[PDB]
């Protein structure tokens, strides 16, 4: 029928700093937990890192010139804080500013729009050896790091981001320990999960206090979390998971609450940590938008067996295509959550920082990267976005995960979440067909499902 | 019976960079191939590492106060190269070299004698990237990190050394790989061995050419290796020993060549180099003495079972009380030694860079240390070392192993060689009587043995 998105609306395509700069040890940037979790056998596929990647870091002319063939209207990119201060506090390392300074002016220049991300997972590695974001300390040098790049970059730079997904970072990093900096315990993971929220609220609350003309935000990791069965166990399972998950970072920055549900279920397994009850009015704090990271759905059935009290229910799981990440393409999955978004937060503004699909590319005999499922992904997604937006939702822009095939964390470099293909043996860059499909869907501003 | 050394004679004791002065990230010091070998599990006991360590860049300050407190005449230290280099070669660091210049300044102005080691293995680990010392590029960009310690600290300081123990390097660091930077490849060892031996002949050749008004040497890993029984294969055994270990080093520097016996045992598994053969003659360039350090004597027989043909006379060794590291006490092994490299060597200028000994210390009720064996270790050694200067020797200095205890390597901080007791939770010092004694063996000169 032709679907066309708002006049107003801004396309964009989304990179984190580790994942594609590279030169992880020139110009005096300090090491980052990455640097030193990349560093360790076993962490990593294959033994990969990020010492290299894209070397963006060196490309990135090359790079912007790709960004406008293709037309984005926004690049949404990360700032690397141990670039900024390689000691984590302190000295001000000006070269590091300098490019990311030099980059963002770049962009301007190129008539494209900079969505800075000021943490996206770095950490310099000298506050991680004082504890990390265990350490509350860490909150204020955050602060600090974020002060110097408002100073600097506030007013010529649109939309901000706090953070990148904290909840992986305090799962992953900081529970599991398969994400930097590798930890395994569940307390310490719950005071990274505050003291991050801690330090978005400091930002906020300083970005007020320099009053920069331009709009603050998270983005956090969101999906639906669908019951197994319209059964009383199983919905009540669901709302557990997307509590523990999702909501136990939506809850403090939207409704200056933690999820009660998911708090009684860390009581029960005999834990509770006093967050100071004016923490939570600083994290709270208005913000302009709400930003999130999306790619599939969830779907939890009931479990005594599992001490979470719920588990995946992978006899449902296995009915939908996967990505080559495992994950389900269930498109709708997106509707029915920016819905939720809407109709449990005040119909507030949102943005996509994130949404992308990791499937095996080759290039073929013709030269060409021909991912018609990417394609397939992207539009049956963007359908959906499109959909909630005529039903009354304030989404006001759509961020492609990933411009560049990337370091995609404990996976290495063997999954392409990228619309710009990236050979890591030669470093050259291939406008994938989801790359050109997506410059006329800017330029048509939707495409005719 | 007293003894009494020669009235010159330079009382020392020895430090190293990496072991003692902690701040492994800090002031813009670019990472090493240790701070990496340090943070990886199953390299250093205990999971110990040098982040910290005695913390000797923050209380350099203490530690000269406590060097004159007790005589010692010259302090022999280690600058880090990736304070002065990051990268190893290109951007300067003037924050690296100033810790070095105000160190320094505070010796000559407490009437201590300055004694440099230009590398005491904190390779930068940026050229570990790029090949490390296997790459032939980093004997030029030692000589380049060598060219501005000199231009700043080359009049002032009398004494240099260029390398420390290239022996341990080459075999514990690039074929063992239980040292960093942790390969195991023999060919690539050797390969090593050159390229250390190389960038040494460099320095020396640039020494000079800048006509630095000091003495330039090299501290070589050094014991004898006497036969299990006087037989024709025990005897040849032995020579073929210390010829792979320390007269592989001493040739080339002294003589211009490689040991023949040593490599046809190298050829003899398929493994043969080209040696420039110029090379040969940059490495044998002339120097102003040879230093060494020893702390044991090894007792080798022939051993078929072996592929190298030789392996440790348990049988004999197990007839000798042993230090906590396991090495046999035989002072008279020192003598022999002193005796081997005066008479095949042509009477050259001797320095011991390093002697000393790991015992269990405890701190008694009285709150000092009784290392009443470290002190019998020390004047057995001693009065061999004063028994070959009155039998011709030309030893013009001994330097104690070690002022601090420190971080012993893969050994962690479970051995102490230190004359000053270093608690490392507190970071207090607490001179170890063995302390006391070395003080007033200065002030006497010797001691009634």
């Amino acid at each position: 029928s032709k679907i066309t998105f708002p006049k107003d609306f801004i396309w964009g395509s989304a990179t984190a700093a580790y994942q594609i700069e590279g030169a992880y040890n020139e110009d005096g940037k300090g090491e980052s937990i990455w640097d030193r979790f990349s560093h360790t056998p076993g962490n990593i596929a294959d033994g990969h890192t990020g010492d290299v990647a894209c070397d963006h870091y060196h490309r990135y002319e090359e790079d912007i010139k790709i960004m406008k063939e293709i037309g984005i209207k926004s690049y949404r990119f990360s700032i690397s804080w141990p670039r900024i201060f390689p000691e984590g506090t302190g000295k001000l390392n000006q070269k590091g500013l300098d490019f990311y300074k030099r980059l963002t002016n770049l962009l301007l220049e190129n008539g494209i729009m900079p969505a800075i991300t000021l943490y996206h997972w770095d950490l310099p590695q000298k506050l991680q050896d004082k504890g990390g974001w265990k350490n509350r300390d860490t909150t204020d040098y955050f602060t600090e790091y974020s002060e110097v790049i408002f100073k600097n970059l506030g007013d010529i730079v649109p939309i901000w981001f706090t953070h990148n997904e904290p909840g992986v970072v305090s799962l992953l990093g900081h529970f599991l320990g398969i994400h930097a900096p590798g930890i395994k315990d569940l307390r310490t993971s719950l005071e990274v999960s505050h003291n991050l929220l801690l330090s978005h609220g400091k930002a906020v609350k300083l970005f007020r206090e320099m009053n920069i003309d331009a709009q603050i935000g998270i983005a956090l990791n969101l999906s639906y979390h669908y019951p197994a069965s319209e059964k009383a166990e199983d919905i009540e399972a669901a709302e557990l998971s997307f509590s523990l998950a999702g909501r136990w970072y939506l809850d403090p920055v939207l409704k200056g609450r933690y999820p009660e549900n998911a708090l009684k279920l860390y009581k029960k397994k005999g834990i509770e940590l006093s967050f100071p009850e004016d923490d939570l009015k600083l994290i709270s704090q208005p913000i302009d938008f709400i930003a999130f990271n999306n790619y599939s759905s969830e779907f939890i059935k009931y479990d005594p067996s599992s001490e979470s009290g719920f588990s995946p229910a992978n006899s449902i799981l296995e009915k939908f295509e996967k990505t080559d990440m495992g994950w389900i393409i269930y498109p709708e999955g997106l509707y029915d959550l920016l819905m939720l978004l809407d109709r449990d937060y005040g119909k507030p503004n949102i943005v996509i920082s994130e949404n992308g699909a990791a499937f095996k590319d080759e290039i073929g005999s013709n030269g060409k990267i021909e991912d018609t499922k990417r394609i397939q992904y992207l539009k049956d997604y963007l359908t959906q976005a499109h959909r909630a937006i005529q039903d009354g939702v304030n989404l006001k822009a759509y961020y492609l995960w990933s411009l560049l095939d990337n370091f995609e964390w404990a996976y290495g470099y063997n999954k392409r979440f990228g619309i710009v293909h990236v050979n890591f043996d030669t470093l050259e860059r291939k406008i994938k067909d989801s790359g050109y499909w997506y410059k006329e869907v800017i330029k048509n501003n939707g495409f005719l499902e």
